[PDB]
């Protein structure tokens, strides 16, 4: 009746439990709530670190849930890298939020370092029974893998569907290829202290007949989901460079490419010798070909990219350290990075001017990139005046919709680049 | 000769078959091994719940334990929240590793007490015969330190006899008494560091410094005493003890000598915790006719951003008092930018790690030249900790940093000698 590896409660003991307390709820009136957590990248851990590691950790992580919550509330392992929770008894609807932040929180010390994504159903808004309570909060916590990782939300009618549309897009990008599916747009860049073009950004535009176009930012987790961001990005490294390559022909110089790069292509033992490869055929000088990190992912309090980073700048690529602002992150480690440039994340951006706070963080993140020698580009730039807020800051170059959103290359190419 | 409430055999009973066990482990030439185990934080449950469950509790824990062994093995209770095992036949000492996990994953599952069912963790100590022992006695003793080894190494885990753990363990339990006894004795001493401006070149403060001597153990360093009231829940008597001490003292040099600057203390992370800080604070300044602004909050960095939302709130309502706030040991580890910034700062500390190796190391000059420009980018007073030699007040200097704190100006003095050597007349 109970999980023998964690000594937690099973579903089925979990779902007497909760019916228990929705009798409660419809003869005391007194709402409650129905968490799901489920670990964030576990599988990778698994793999890296062995079984032994995992099943501990498990054990770990539950203790640490239980000592969160009350006598009154409940903590079941549903099977896998799951755990469900029940808050019984909220005197009001918004209780069930402190208590999430709590849960989340436990994830925020070590244990080696795990993560979780949370997802809130309440009763009886949500649900009135265990399986579409149960079924809604796990709704809302793939919401929290959509929506980045490590965080909290809530069930709202639409994401349901939603949870069920990335699963199919899964298995649909697996034809990705064969179907004429994957397009590259470019986006420019503009430096302040001059007016002129100093480069531009790859992005990847995935189109489906079911589903329609498909957002870069939504589209590589699911490639990394399933286990095609390899053979996917090789895809678009190499596109990439066969752009480049053509217009350093057909056009006059605007500075260097740049391409997201997922960490598990930065996990490949042969990257480097392919990227060579690719910058030949296209003949094309390595600085010319920028690659962009997501700092999540080089901060996951595990400095694992170090090795090969180096080995890119030993090749002459250059490398930019993508969506920086949010979340954790090590300054020591920062600049023991072989980086040229830093990306401000667009909430920042979007805030500006107006918002004091996300001023006040532009202007330390601007502040932080000069003391580390590196370029720092602001994205997301959509009003003229962010551009002026920008400039006079010091912001050394914007990306974003006051210059142009993504185009495909002819567009891009007609519109920005010149003859040579 | 048997325990009423858990049905276990008591001490007596299990100190005649451990002696018997002995006896055929000579002839026999055999080994084997005691096993001491104490439930882990039970007070906190009897605490929560009441002794009627946790009765239950210790019943249910008791006959759980039984199940797991053989029938030459023997389970009993020695006395409280403490169990005593005993394993007579062994083929090797490999076996007891064996059977001492098998005890602990009993531990994994829940116990059924009325309606619920509760979880209860234990810490485990080994001792092995005749390898840690021949006696009854000694391998009690041996058997009990392993376990308060356990208790200390962390909890919910197991650890086997070394020659050392005896003293460690009793010199845990004398240091509690006699830092229970300085807390309630006033044998705590306050020692006062100055800091200085680099822009100016006056005293911009001090910082009060917690020390702790004992005649029998000389200078106890507060890395050594700190966790220890952590542990055995000392920190908030010992945190308000410092806050109050800090106080009297910064008052009576309000009205003696001029102004300094305002005077620095650590604030544990536990002190936050405390629902009345605040109302407790007030009174402490209240008091001494201090001024709340001559007071300022440090708290580690470390902490701070492992805080919550009840932890921003009470940093406002500290701030609404006038005292200033503090972030101390800054730039070692993951931090947030985003959540620097929502915090009503006042200052900022480098860490002294960074600074103890200007300016020859390139690495931690391009750090601290970071944190200045960081910190003056938010408006944060930054001041550089741990400052020893010159070349180091050269270097930040000329970095722009505001402050300094350190050796290079004056090791921490005790308040006679601090007013005598950087005080002057009202
Ligand atoms: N060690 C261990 N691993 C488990 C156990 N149960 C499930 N898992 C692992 O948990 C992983 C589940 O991964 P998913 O939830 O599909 O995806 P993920 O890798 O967690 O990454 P996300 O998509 O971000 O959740 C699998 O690799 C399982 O092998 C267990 O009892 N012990
Ligand atoms: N209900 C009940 N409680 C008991 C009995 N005997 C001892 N206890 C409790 O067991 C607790 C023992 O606490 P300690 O061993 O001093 O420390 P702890 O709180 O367990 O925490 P540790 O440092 O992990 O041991 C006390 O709070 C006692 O009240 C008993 O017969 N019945
Ligand atoms: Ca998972
Ligand atoms: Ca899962
Ligand atoms: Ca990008
Ligand atoms: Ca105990
Ligand atoms: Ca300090």
């Amino acid at each position: 009746h109970h999980d023998p590896l964690t000594g937690l409660p099973n579903r089925l003991l979990f779902e007497s439990r909760l019916n228990h307390a929705l009798d409660e709820a419809r003869e005391e009136s007194r709402p409650g709530a129905v968490l799901f957590i489920d670990l964030d990248r576990f599988k990778h851990i698994n793999d890296s670190l062995g079984h032994p590691i995992g099943d501990l950790l498990l054990k770990a992580i539950a203790e640490r849930l239980r000592d969160q919550l009350r006598d009154v509330d409940t903590v079941a392992r549903l099977g896998g890298d799951e755990f469900i929770i029940l808050l019984p008894g909220l005197h009001q609807e918004s209780d069930a939020e402190h208590v999430a932040r709590k849960l989340l929180n436990a994830f925020t010390a070590p244990f080696f370092f795990v993560s979780a994504s949370v997802g809130i159903a309440l009763f009886p808004k949500d649900g009135d029974d265990a399986p579409t309570l149960v079924k809604n909060a796990d709704a809302a916590m793939y919401r929290a893998k959509s929506r980045g990782r490590s965080r909290i939300e809530y069930y709202t009618r639409e994401l349901t569907y939603l949870a069920t549309e990335r699963m199919a897009l899964e298995t649909e990008l697996r034809r990705a290829l064969e179907r004429d599916e994957l397009q590259l747009y470019y986006q420019p860049k503009l430096s302040l202290e001059s007016g002129l073009l100093v480069g531009a950004e790859a992005l990847v535009r995935w189109y489906h007949p079911l589903f329609g176009e498909i957002s870069p930012e939504r589209f590589i987790p699911l490639a990394e989901d399933c286990g095609l961001i390899l053979p996917l990005g090789d895809w678009v490294l190499e596109h990439a460079c066969q752009q480049m390559g053509e217009w350093q022909k057909l056009h006059a110089p605007f500075g260097p490419l740049s391409v997201n790069l997922a960490g598990a292509q930065l996990g490949q033992p042969q990257l480097i010798e392919r990227l060579e490869q690719l910058l030949e055929q296209s003949g094309l000088e390595p600085s010319r070909l920028q690659l962009e990190i997501t700092e999540s992912f080089i901060m996951n309090q595990t400095e694992e990219a170090l090795a090969v980073l180096h080995g890119l700048k030993r090749l002459g690529v250059q490398l930019a350290i993508d969506d920086f602002g949010t979340g954790y992150s090590s300054l020591s480690y920062l600049k023991r990075l072989p980086l040229d440039i830093l990306k401000i994340d667009k909430s920042f951006i979007r805030g500006l001017p107006d918002d004091p706070h996300d001023a006040a963080i532009t202007r330390a993140i601007i502040a932080l990139g000069r003391s580390m020698q590196l370029t720092v580009i602001a994205e997301g730039v959509e009003t003229e005046g962010q551009q002026s807020f920008l400039t006079h800051e010091g912001c050394e170059q914007i990306q974003g919709f006051v210059l142009s959103p993504p185009l495909p290359a002819e567009l891009f190419a007609s519109k920005f680049l010149k003859p040579r």
